[PDB]
């Protein structure tokens, strides 16, 4: 179909700048719809790479525009740190980016807000990536927040701005005994970037549905993944935003009955970073390895990532939340060289059931226990294949099993960290 979504269908990280910047071959448009700039990415052509945060993972081709629709919680430093950082590079970020005026700001008190109410939280901190985030969509949802419109008029920005500041910084200081944030820094700094800014300025809504109307090929790009979501997610161990496939008609403004395909990265096991449950988690040798072998550290903070099993009952959530048409199996090759590879099918609850079905908030997945189906690994090397023949019959069964366990098609498989080392059954553009 025309309108395609890739997002994450497991905790983010899962492989989704790749696999974007390598579908996007035919797309007219790219929109980043939530999040901000908490992701990363990490594209690679022909060994070179490239780590994208805040900008969408189609901006290395010119045939496309890439777009960050409304749902993007927007940090000007953020972005003309990454504008430059592509623009040294030969990448002209300023003629193929466009952006809402309906996005949000990310200022500097939004960092410090998260920090300190981070740091308050104690022991039961959520771990977040520490890029003001969760106050960005704070400030958004109570209606006080400031968003890229208001850039227009730098006057009553000037003023707005400085209410809004003197709020924050009130709980800094009082509440948090954290030092305040200098309002005139915060201005121009702002002040610094503002016609840039304002020059990528779009009516996305109305712009997709143009688009849309002439038949264009879109993709639309998430951020994080589905477990991180807002009202889905492991709550309160979830990002701010909606991770899921519905928020692409909210982040965006394209009517929600024109998404033709929803493509779901899957990758071969599971990583999560940050706190909050994770049921096939592994803290023995194999989770070393596969962090090992999957060089498994956020793109963002450095961090090192928690490993696991791929989980069945976790991404048939995702199929059902995001309504997938096919999957894409990313890092097959990093499972090369295990005795045996393992799948969870089921979850035993504290109480004695066996269910197929995820437990909602954090909270009730306290005692649950993953129930696997161990299938033989395989020695053979598949990275770097482009061909299924080419993959051992234990991968190909490892493959089978997950489409039988779930009931959605493997579409794409990726066999490397390049954009050439990759399989594609069916283009979800033409299918
Ligand atoms: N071995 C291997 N590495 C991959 C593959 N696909 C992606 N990677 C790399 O694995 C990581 C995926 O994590 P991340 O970049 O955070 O994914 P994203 O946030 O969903 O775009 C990146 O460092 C990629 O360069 C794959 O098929 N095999
Ligand atoms: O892009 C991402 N990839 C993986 N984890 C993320 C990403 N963004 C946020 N997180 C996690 O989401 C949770 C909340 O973080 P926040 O979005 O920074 O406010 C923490 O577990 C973060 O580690
Ligand atoms: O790509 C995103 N990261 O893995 C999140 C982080 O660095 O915490
Ligand atoms: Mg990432």
């Amino acid at each position: 179909g025309n309108n395609v979504v890739v997002l994450g269908t497991q905790w983010g990280d899962e492989g989704k700048g790749k696999i974007v910047d390598l579908l996007t071959e035919r797309a007219k448009y790219v929109v980043r719809y939530q999040g901000g700039h908490n992701a990363g990415h990490t594209l690679v052509i022909n060994g070179e790479k490239t780590v994208l945060h805040l900008i969408p993972s189609g901006i290395l081709r010119e045939n496309v525009t890439s777009i960050i629709g409304n749902g993007v919680v927007l940090s000007p430093a953020a972005l003309m740190k990454e504008m430059k950082e592509l623009e040294d590079r030969g990448i002209p970020v300023r003629e193929r980016l466009l952006l809402s005026e309906a996005c949000p700001l990310i200022l500097d008190y939004h960092v410090a807000l998260d920090n300190a109410r981070e740091k308050a939280r104690g022991a039961k901190a959520i771990g977040t990536t520490g890029r003001g985030i969760g106050p960005a969509y704070e400030d958004k949802v109570a209606r006080r927040g400031l968003r890229v419109g208001d850039l227009f008029d730098k006057e009553t920005f000037a003023e707005k701005l400085k209410e809004v500041m003197e709020y924050h910084n009130f709980q800094l200081v009082n509440y948090y005994k954290a030092e305040a944030v200098d309002y005139q820094k915060v201005l121009d700094d702002t002040m610094a970037v503002a016609d840039i800014l304002t020059s990528m300025v779009v009516d996305v809504s109305d712009l997709l549905d143009q688009a849309r109307q002439r038949g264009d090929f879109v993709m639309f790009e998430g951020a994080q993944g589905t477990l991180l979501d807002i009202d889905h997610g492991t709550y309160p161990y979830v990002t701010s935003s909606n991770t899921t496939a519905g928020g692409v008609a909210t982040g965006s403004g394209l009517g929600p009955r024109y998404v033709d395909y929803v493509l779901g990265i899957l990758k071969a096991y599971s990583t999560r970073v940050g706190a909050g449950p994770f049921p096939t988690e592994l803290f023995d040798e194999t989770g070393e390895f596969l962090c090992k072998q999957g060089n498994e550290f956020g793109a963002t903070t450095g961090r090192r990532r928690r490993t696991g099993w791929l989980d069945t009952v976790a991404v048939r959530r995702a199929v059902q939340l995001n309504s997938l048409s096919g999957f894409c199996l990313t890092k097959l090759d990093v499972l090369d060289g295990l005795k045996e590879v393992k799948l969870c099918v089921a979850y035993r609850m504290p109480d004695g059931r066996e269910v197929t079905t995820t437990p909602l908030a954090a909270d009730d997945w306290k005692g649950v226990e993953p129930i696997y189906e161990t299938m033989p690994g395989w020695s053979e090397s598949t990275f770097g294949v482009k061909d299924r023949s080419g993959l051992p019959q234990a991968a190909l069964n490892y493959i089978k099993r997950i489409e039988e366990l779930t009931g959605v098609p493997i579409d794409i498989i990726s066999t490397g960290p390049d954009r050439t080392e990759t399989m594609i059954l069916r283009d979800p553009f033409d299918a």
